[PDB]
């Protein structure tokens, strides 16, 4: 294997965090106090999530259902953002072009007020809502609200400046599909390019969100969006499916590969799962962390808001995926996903020249969950075994 060369002087995106969705209406119950602590604490056997996504109910008389878990997350320092699936029923019309609903242009001002008022309500409930998005999956909307890519751009350019209670997030595409994709009539990356290309829409859009359903690694690179000066969040996914129990192994390792790809190929600042607590989620219905959740935790517990992704040899051997981050205490955190069936010894080196003063490893695999050990080092480098089908997070003191 190539030595993994890490360079603290070459910086990419700032990390906003890692999280999941809470949706009492659709999940059937809210998180309990124990589950809230399990998700948003960063102590022993806690997921260390730092972002919570919440639901914008079309009926404002139901907004209160989102509040208790948002307040808990906010008290533990998490960013809280919200997504709408449908306008208030009085603003929505049946769609005859593939969606269930459509928002008529004549109702855009009222819809922006609906989103603004949700932000104000959250603030009055003690939650400074980080952002609200224009629409969940406007390009996969057979059961909610379809928007064309022109429509979301018009909304952002000409109406979203009146959302002042919170930041404005882009519409959230289903899968970040290539613009010329034959299977998507009007969606995917087109939602984003049209914002970048319209001065008013870009000025009124504070950050971007996309989902990752079926998103290939080869679709994650988006040069114009990655250089525009505003964060891109991956705001919803489950991988590789919802049909398997989240302890299924080695299937769960796909979660770590997907996070790695979003971080290093997509320059994503955030990675947000769907329901936190679910049979296929990071927390099981019995409240314990699943294998998929330990895959998330290898990132979320150690790559914290405000950390900066830095250069590190990304694929030193095929299907061994490496990313690295620095924090404001000058620690470097390296996450190595060995997705192969072979164990080998991997060397690491600080190309930026810093001497190492300590290395601690946390590792998850078929038989380990966040297993902790001390790693020897010498000068500017260290080496470690990477077992087959494992995720190793190295915390490096310089
Ligand atoms: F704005
Ligand atoms: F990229
Ligand atoms: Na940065
Ligand atoms: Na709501
Ligand atoms: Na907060
Ligand atoms: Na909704
Ligand atoms: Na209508
Ligand atoms: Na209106
Ligand atoms: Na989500
Ligand atoms: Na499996």
């Amino acid at each position: 294997a190539d030595t993994v060369v890490v360079n603290t002087g070459k910086e990419y995106q700032t990390i906003d965090g890692f999280g999941g969705m809470n949706h009492p209406e659709w999940m059937g119950s809210d998180l309990t106090d124990a589950q809230r602590q399990k998700a948003f604490g960063n102590g022993e056997d806690e997921l260390g999530l730092t972002i919570l996504r919440i639901f914008v109910n079309p009926d404002s008389n139901q907004w209160n259902k989102a509040v208790p878990t948002a307040k808990f997350a906010a008290q533990h320092g998490a960013k809280v953002f919200a997504s709408p699936w449908e306008p208030p029923s009085n603003l929505a019309e049946s769609d005859s072009n593939g969606g269930k609903l459509h928002l008529p242009k004549s109702n855009y001002t009222a819809y922006a007020q609906h989103l603004n008022n949700f932000g104000t309500y959250m603030k009055n409930q003690g939650v400074d809502l980080y952002a609200i998005s224009v629409q969940n999956e406007p390009d996969y909307a057979s059961e909610w609200t379809r928007w064309s890519t022109d429509e979301t751009t018009d909304f952002l350019a000409n109406y979203a400046d009146k959302i002042t209670s919170t930041r404005v997030m882009s519409p959230e595409s289903f899968q970040y599909a290539p613009e010329t994709a034959s299977w998507v009539a009007d969606g995917g990356k087109k939602y984003y390019t049209k914002i970048l290309n319209n001065q008013k829409a870009f000025a009124n859009c504070d950050l971007f969100g996309t989902h990752f359903y079926g998103t290939q690694r080869a679709w994650m690179d988006f040069p114009a969006l990655e250089s525009c000066g505003k964060p891109i969040w991956m705001t919803e996914v489950y991988v590789p499916n919802s049909s398997s129990d989240a302890d299924t192994w080695p299937e769960a390792l796909d979660v770590a590969e997907n996070i790695h790809n979003g971080m290093t190929v997509g320059n994503m600042s955030a990675y947000v799962w769907w329901y936190i607590r679910r049979s296929y989620g990071p927390m099981k219905e019995n409240g314990n962390i699943s294998k998929r959740g330990y895959m998330m935790a290898q990132y979320s517990k150690f790559v914290r808001p405000g950390d900066v992704r830095i250069d590190a040899t990304e694929q030193p051997t095929q299907n061994v995926f490496v990313s690295a981050y620095k924090n404001d205490a000058d620690q470097v955190t390296i996450v190595a996903v060995n997705k192969t069936t072979s164990e080998y010894n991997q060397s690491f080196s600080m190309g930026s020249g810093e001497s190492i003063s300590g290395v601690t490893r946390y590792r998850s695999s078929g038989s380990e969950n966040l297993a902790k050990s001390e790693i020897s080092f010498n000068g500017t480098g260290f080496a470690a075994q990477l077992p087959a089908q494992s995720v190793s997070t190295f915390v490096v003191d310089l």
